[PDB]
Formats: C-alpha cells, sequence, structure tokens
C-alpha cells in the first residue's frame, strides 16, 4: 500500500525495543565495503553488543576507553560491535562545533570509512562496520547521535535508555555483569 499523503510505501514496521526482535538490518563493511548485516555478526547464542556512534559525538567518544574495557572483561561469553553512524556535529552544518574532530557530513561510504578510520587509529581491531548511506542500521535501532543495545539469538536483551549521559555504559555494565554471574557465579 502507498500513504496518499508520502506517495510512499506504507510503514509496518514496530521501533525496535527490549523482548523484541533485532532488526537484521544493513551495515557495510570497511573493508571492500561488502554488504552485511547486523545478524551475520551474532554467533550463536552468544550476547552481541551494539555501539552506534561517530567521533564528533562526545559522549560516544568520553565512552570507548570504557567499552573497551568492557570487550576485555566479557569477550569470553559476549561479542561487541561499533557501527559507525552519520556524524553528530559535521564541520559544514548549521551550528558551529569545537568538536575535536572535524569531518564534514559524510556523502559516501568513502568519507564514512575515513572518519571511521580515524577512530580505529584508537581502539585497536574491536570489530567495526559502517552504517549504509541510507542510515539503515540507524533508523532501526533509533540509533541516531549514539546508542548501546545487546541482542541475543535475534531478540533485543537491552536497549540504551535515552537520558543524562553517562547512565547508558552503566547500565550495559550491569546487564553484562549479571549476565556473566549466571554463567559463572559471582565474581570474589
Amino acid at each position: 500500500g502507498i500513504d496518499p499523503f508520502t506517495g510512499q510505501k506504507l510503514d509496518f514496521f514496530k521501533q525496535a525495543h527490549e523482548g523484541g526482535p533485532a532488526p537484521n538490518s544493513e551495515v557495510v563493511r570497511p573493508d571492500g565495503f561488502q554488504s552485511q548485516r547486523i545478524l551475520d555478526y551474532a554467533q550463536g547464542t552468544r550476547p552481541l553488543v551494539l555501539n552506534f556512534g561517530s567521533c564528533t559525538c562526545p559522549p560516544f567518544m568520553a565512552r570507548m576507553s570504557a567499552f573497551q574495557r568492557l570487550v576485555t572483561k566479557y569477550q569470553r561469553d559476549v561479542d561487541f560491535l561499533i557501527i559507525y553512524i552519520e556524524e553528530a556535529h559535521p564541520s559544514d552544518g548549521w551550528v558551529t562545533t569545537d568538536s575535536p574532530y572535524v569531518i564534514p557530513q559524510h556523502r559516501s561510504l568513502e568519507d564514512r570509512v575515513s572518519a571511521a578510520r580515524v577512530l580505529q587509529q584508537g581502539a585497536p581491531g574491536c570489530a567495526l562496520v559502517l552504517d549504509t548511506m541510507a542510515n539503515s542500521s540507524s533508523s532501526a535501532y533509533g540509533a541516531y547521535f549514539e546508542r548501546l543495545y545487546v541482542i541475543q539469538s535475534g531478540t533485543i536483551m537491552y536497549q540504551g535508555g535515552r537520558g543524562p549521559d553517562g547512565y547508558q555504559v552503566s547500565e550495559l555494565r550491569t546487564w553484562l555483569e549479571r549476565y556473566d554471574e549466571q554463567l559463572h557465579g559471582t565474581r570474589p
């Protein structure tokens, strides 16, 4: 069906939520730009942590070292993925930013991968993909600006809550702590 007021196909896709299906939305491998999807990154029944953001998104950069600490701590049982999305504060935008990063709004995958490479010159080999230029994953996960998720066997287990900067990472740590405790016992 077409929406008479848009001329576009009618949308029947429900927004992502905890306990609902994790969208198998499209992403891009930095090396070679091959198409992939979020669930290509799930390894069987291991939880997969998703971290959407960009270099010009301050809270995303402020938590990166903490996120990398989580990878080391939980990698025994959990997988992790960064999704590099549209810049929060592009250097050619309307609002002048004093972001330490000066990155024009991406106009192609070549621009976006260039930005992603700046990110990953820190964070030695975390898994990282790009969102498609249609922003397929950002849209499906409601994850523009930045967002954290945990998915497992195709279901959303943790959805990063909007609200003050600081909590999402502490809440994610809580989810991972409880999962690790269920598998192995409480750490002494």
